[PDB]
């Protein structure tokens, strides 16, 4: 089936675009660079962990790593007479009396590889600019969803798809050669504009060519090709430790695909029943998008062994798919989706209380939440279709699914900023959103 495998290749290659930020933008441990410190450390012979104890401001109470990460002692390390046992001890009764300055010379990053964070110095006061890398992508998705389908209706469908695939490949390759952060953000926007349109076009063609007897099965194979793409990403991110190398490796396969070759907006709100259904479907699409992206970003930000945690988290999407497929036939849709929302809400709630050393439990609860949101996302793709009649379904699917893009725009600032107010607070949001999405589902008909 030559035509099937190539669209499954087009579905697999989408996953690195959505989730690759986990590997391209990791933050290692850092502290200010200081002159003379290296020379003194060589003369006195400090070991690598001892140099910190003598040189970098301590954590103190409540962690407060800020004083080590973003400040330095204004001490004349060129002084020859300093004690090789503890050089600061002569200067004041307590190190807290010393003057602090900012990292005027730069940061020292403890990593053998590299990331956009380490190259553009997206730390301390600039640390909010990492959130804009994912927000620009989701904004591009939002504009693409409204524009590209109309362009494909005005222009020829085949030439349109061929053009947007050539533009997606070329923009993905050029981003690896980005000379600065601005250009990288413009390539990330131009890639966002086309990626999701291509993915939806391929899905449309695959379910249109295939008959109604197998549409659900080919849809589930299309979603499983995304999981295969995630496992390939996981393996390449392991063998290629540099971000530009991984961006090239991820981009080049797309060139091989090229080488192989009336409704009206007012209707959705005109009646209170259709309004109710529309607002509920909008809310569930929003909630599930926010939770799916939020849990992956939280795991990337917080896991201590990201490679195996990402591998085990990805594989669990296979039983989730088979369970959804069987449940659709045996049971229904309202109660299975309520239960799968409630399960992810409860897993997010329990994760607040787990002791940080119970990692072997923490991964189990993370996998249970992942499987829950996977089953719920699979269910809503069916429920969203039959609640709208065919006269409006082509529009109504676009309308309700667009909330996924505003959720993706908002999510990065929640995970990265709000965590600095209090580290539990994002999980409290995810718990409340999931436990409200559980109850609201029961108000839909069946």
């Amino acid at each position: 089936k030559q035509a099937f495998l190539i669209l499954c290749l087009l579905s697999a290659a989408f996953a690195p675009i959505c989730v690759g930020i986990v590997f391209l933008g990791f933050t290692p441990d850092h502290h200010c660079q200081s002159p003379g410190v290296a020379e003194l450390s060589q003369r006195c012979g400090w070991s690598p962990a001892e140099e910190l104890n003598y040189t970098v401001p301590g954590l103190g109470p409540a962690g407060e790593a800020f004083l080590g990460q973003c400040r330095r002692y204004e001490v004349d390390w060129n002084q020859s007479a300093l004690s090789c046992v503890d050089p600061l001890a002569s200067l004041a009764t307590n190190r807290s009396h010393l003057p602090l300055g900012p990292c005027q010379d730069g940061w020292v990053y403890d990593t053998p590889g590299s990331s956009i964070v380490t190259e553009f110095n997206l730390v301390c006061a600039d640390s909010w600019k990492l959130d804009l890398f994912q927000s620009c992508l989701n904004a591009g998705f939002l504009f693409g969803s409204l524009g590209v389908g109309y362009f494909a209706d005005r222009f020829g469908r085949k030439l349109c798809l061929l053009g947007t695939v050539l533009v997606n490949a070329v923009s993905g390759v050029l981003m690896a050669f980005s000379p600065n952060y601005m250009s990288m953000l413009l390539f990330r926007l131009l890639q966002g504009l086309v990626s999701k349109g291509n993915w939806m076009a391929g899905y449309t063609l695959i379910t249109e060519f295939v008959g109604s007897g197998s549409r659900r099965t080919v849809a589930i194979m299309y979603q499983m090709a995304f999981t295969v793409g995630l496992v390939a990403l996981t393996g390449l991110a392991y063998a290629l430790p540099h971000w530009r190398w991984l961006q090239l490796a991820v981009s080049l396969p797309t060139f091989l695909f090229l080488l192989y070759y009336s409704p009206s907006f007012a209707d959705l709100f005109r009646t209170p029943r259709l309004r109710k259904r529309t607002f509920i479907l909008m809310y569930l699409w929003f909630t599930d998008s926010v939770l799916y992206q939020g849990l992956i970003l939280h795991m990337g930000a917080t896991s201590g062994n990201l490679y195996l945690d990402f591998l085990y988290s990805a594989l669990v999407e296979i039983p989730g798919a088979f369970i959804a497929l069987i449940t659709i036939d045996r049971v229904g849709r309202i109660y299975p989706m309520a239960m799968s929302n409630l399960l992810a809400g409860a897993a997010c709630l329990v994760m607040i209380f787990i002791s940080p050393d119970l990692h072997w439990l923490n991964i189990i609860i993370m996998c249970v939440g992942r499987m829950g949101i996977t089953i719920a996302i699979q269910m809503i793709c069916l429920v969203n279709a039959e609640l709208y009649p065919t006269f409006v379904r082509n529009l109504g699917v676009m309308v309700c699914s667009s909330l996924c893009d505003i959720g993706g725009i908002i999510t990065p600032f929640i995970v990265f900023r709000l965590r600095e107010v209090w580290q539990a607070l994002p999980l409290i949001l995810f718990a409340v959103l999931g436990l409200l999405a559980a109850g609201v589902t029961l108000l839909l008909p069946e």
